[PDB]
């Protein structure tokens, strides 16, 4: 039984299917927008509404059942909501680097030195996931607002309510492998280009 | 907001908290239904609670987050629930094997040979398990209602709609450190010295 | 430093990349073994060599650090070394049934019926996989070589030594993205087209 | 085939089983360590020398399974000797405060403003571990040296080779429970005046 304000849709996005290339194939935002995340956001809304009628007759062993589908819809929702947001055509900006004198820059340069040498780090931590996840740059609000880069497995997301996501990178196969393939090291490094850090320094205020 | 017709509570429990010595002290008993089995009430509840609200504005941090909880807290009531169920004091049954005449029995000679043989199949598991988790005698309806002994890690629980728990056997420490410590391998044994079968061959039908 | 007897390398495939079509393309059977299985066989033998060094000095860190990476090549070789080896042209056989004469036959018809029922099964456990992954028809043979349906994550591998692999299939999107793409539905059922059922009785024996 | 300088063995402590009282008793102490900690220095030990034989003779199924221990006992092996090296009597510097002159000390008061607030929040992880698992304030110095607050389950350890344990706090039951029982809520509170901030100065540098 869910209601209006507790469905969720697909986002509108703020760029064409082929703003991306040739970093992104249309062929893949195609799919991955129209295909990926509508599903999500069909999984997310199908297991509330089952949640509703589970919960609502005491029946734990489906509602155990259906949390796992809640995390996984949710947090894809979520992940895929933060990724078109942090991505930008090189034309609207996509790929220009935080400024040396935003709040979100300084950090970049005191913590990691340069963003450059931050990518490295990210692009590692992205190699390094076995199977579907993501790479996340984090701010920690319980620790002095300090940067960090985290990998979550599959559709989880930065839950942690003192955690704030500033940049979600796919890392599921889905994501590259039409125009990559097997070489995901390319498109870890090719995807910085339509980056959209200005949604970064929005996000770390 | 959770409702009358959705929240839990503490089961009625069929034996006196000391109805299992010397196998399961009364101090444990006491401490573990009235202590753990209660956290795990009150927290199913409270985490339904808090999703009303979460879900009732979109919010899938903090929805995501929550999941988490209700998988502990409705698997803990669950596994604890089912815990209670199948075991008794020998008085009452406790420590009875199947009968070689009973579904189950049948059941249980056919794929292990003997109840004997059953016993140190699943108390292999149990020894297994690394830190805290749960050992299930499970049957299997999408098989051939094939018995298995199955081992989940912390609250999790049978909820797979095809499997049914037939005895379910705690692993935290809480459940046997008081008079057994660190020797888990004597807890294990004794502890089907108190074991209702009786409730397990009704859960087979 | 790895030995010569503790070092793998690619298994001989006994048919063609294009063997398999309409049902896999040359193009993804190209890539995946050559490319993804490569991956694997590189990945555990440098694991293995790095092992003896961490271990060899007493470092933990590193020791537990590496424990991952065994796992996840050592798995992935195994899994795809399975996977092949149950693949053939329907020229070979690849989609003849189990014969109701034959042991495994036999066992399929006395859990599930038919081999027909025990295919919506394995789909519908493949389908529910979220993120990376198997499915497995494996044989327990501590409780009656009974037979069951089980699905692990990422390159995780059937390694309970009384549990034994039947049929191996592949989840991962590498598997059949560039010829599916999303619609993984279409590519587990067409999948069943070309397994090897040969050597699926061949390991129930 | 485990040989001399790969063999770990229970490390020398600096205190006596009593020296931590009124906060943690010796009963507990002598359990802990002579028991629980004995058990993971035996089955690391016992983990490597049957991969010498399953990696010796390509038995990838073997090698697979036998992961996980070297995994559990090694990180349980690490854990405790960080353990009991960050524990000291009150008498031997234990609870003492760390120096608002120190490296360690400076970084805490600029990331979360005081040590006691440092507290607060490492009790809020632990109180909000689900099962077994561990605490531990580390320093991440791929980005500046910055410390925060982690969780890990069951035995797993700092393993990141960017990261660096500072202190290590034990969440299991068998750690509180034969003098808190159910109440960790106190275990965690009190465990800090016997915290040796000295050893996490050390570590820091
Ligand atoms: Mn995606
Ligand atoms: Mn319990
Ligand atoms: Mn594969
Ligand atoms: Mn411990």
């Amino acid at each position: 039984m869910i209601t209006e304000n507790e469905k969720i849709s697909l986002p509108k996005i703020d760029w064409a299917l082929d703003a991306l290339e040739p970093y992104i194939s249309k062929e893949i935002n195609d799919l991955h927008i129209n295909k990926h995340h509508v599903a999500y956001v069909n999984g997310y809304n199908a297991a509330i509404d089952a949640l509703e009628k589970a919960v609502g007759k005491r029946d734990l062993k489906s509602v155990v059942e259906i949390q796992q589908n809640i995390k996984f819809h949710g947090g894809g929702h979520t992940n895929h909501s933060l990724f078109w947001k942090n991505l930008a055509p090189v034309s609207k900006g996509g790929g220009k680097h935080p400024d040396t004198s935003s709040a979100l820059g300084k950090q970049i340069v005191a913590q990691y030195g340069s963003v450059s040498n931050l990518i490295d780090i990210t692009n590692s931590k992205l190699a390094g996931i076995q199977g579907s996840g993501w790479a996340f740059i984090v701010k920690n609000k319980q620790n002095g607002g300090a940067l960090d880069v985290v990998t979550t497995a599959n559709q989880d997301t930065i839950s942690a309510p003192h955690l704030v996501p500033i940049i979600a990178i796919d890392a599921w196969e889905h994501a590259y492998y039409l125009q990559y393939q097997n070489v995901k090291l390319d498109y870890f490094k090719a995807i910085w280009n339509v980056i959209n850090w200005a949604e970064a320094e929005s996000r770390y205020s």
